[PDB]
């Protein structure tokens, strides 16, 4: 089998990107924020706390003729951003695109933190890490895609994010129109449960390749491209003006610069992130100065190619047995 889903930007920024998932009988669709970062299908419901429901549509499961309460069990978890959410769990059919999933863990959310709220756009998360990171307690759940991984026709799924314009999550095949030149593969390490890679360098603007590895994850559910402070440093020294702002919490630049590329190294292939996708606008309304879509990840514990990364790319996210992960330039 194979799926294929449109994902969208939720706003000007891309600052996320959601798809439409199906869920329940008769389908019930909500639109997910694809997260290769982390590893539970959640989704704002019918049990969720109507004070922090606002705008966004709900599963419910009660009107799901296959929908069966996962009887037990329950999960919680918190996101690097510090947002949260936690609740109960039934199991349903599940569909993206095309390609279903019965008995799919689906994590209904009693509670969930401000931030989630406040994004009416975002109905809930379906986690692609490894079912390793998954929080069901006290039996743990398998992601979407572990659970489709069987059936698919080859056990993949690829990211083709767009900027500012919409993309394409595909499961079970790689679509050899969808991008340019080869697919460079490389290693992955399963060991915290993400999709970690080690980048082989980088470069600013038309300047030097610096060869250097950086041992980072492949996140989808992460907005910016989270480097190492001398990286970071070496980027921005390149637009005048540009400084770490404390109060802001990073990097801003003067809005009437003109952004370099930065180019990421993947094996001795090499990815090119164009300047203006670095580019996140104004820090408030009406305001001169810019945040930056590279920030340091000093604060963070690991470095994360988040979608300013792979909406610059093609990428396979190869589940076989020895999992690896693939860049081609689009
Ligand atoms: O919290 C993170 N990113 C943002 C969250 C927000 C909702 C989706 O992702 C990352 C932090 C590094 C480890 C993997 C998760």
């Amino acid at each position: 089998s194979t799926g294929s889903a449109t994902t969208t930007p939720i706003d000007s920024l891309d600052d996320a990107y959601i798809t439409p998932v199906q869920i329940g009988t008769p389908a019930q669709t909500l639109n997910l924020d694809f997260d290769t970062g982390s590893s539970d299908l959640w989704v704002f419901s019918s049990e969720t706390t109507a004070s922090e429901v606002d705008g966004q549509t709900i599963y419910t499961p009660s009107k799901s003729t296959t929908a069966k309460l996962l009887s037990g069990a329950t999960w919680s978890i918190s996101y690097g951003d510090g947002s949260s959410s936690s609740g109960d769990v039934y199991t349903d059919t599940v569909s993206v695109g095309g390609l279903t999933v019965t008995g799919q863990a689906v994590e209904s959310a009693k509670k969930v933190s401000s931030s989630f709220t406040e994004d009416s756009t975002i109905d809930g998360l379906l986690g692609l890490a490894f079912s390793t990171l998954n929080t069901v307690s006290p039996t743990q759940q398998k992601t979407f895609f572990d659970n489709a991984k069987a059936s698919l026709d080859s056990p993949v799924f690829t990211a083709d994010l767009g900027y500012h314009a919409p993309g394409t999550y595909n499961f079970g095949f790689i679509d050899t129109t969808a991008y340019t030149g080869s697919i460079t593969y490389t290693a992955v390490s399963t060991k915290q449960g993400f999709w970690e890679w080690t980048s082989t360098g980088y470069a600013v603007g038309s300047g030097t390749f610096k060869s250097t590895s950086i041992d980072g994850i492949a996140d989808t559910g992460t907005t910016l491209l989270y480097l190492p402070a001398t990286v970071v440093s070496a980027y921005w020294a390149q637009v005048s003006g540009a400084k770490s702002s404390s109060s802001v919490g990073g990097y801003v630049f003067p809005c009437s610069a003109t952004l370099p590329s930065f180019t990421f190294g993947v094996g001795s292939a090499r990815i090119v992130i164009p300047g203006d996708y670095i580019d996140f606008g104004p820090i408030s309304t009406g305001s001169s100065s810019c945040f930056g879509g590279i920030q340091s990840s000093a604060g963070i514990g690991i470095n994360i190619f988040g979608d300013v990364a792979l909406k610059a790319a093609f990428v396979v996210f190869n589940g076989a047995t020895t999992p690896t992960l693939g860049f081609a330039s689009k």
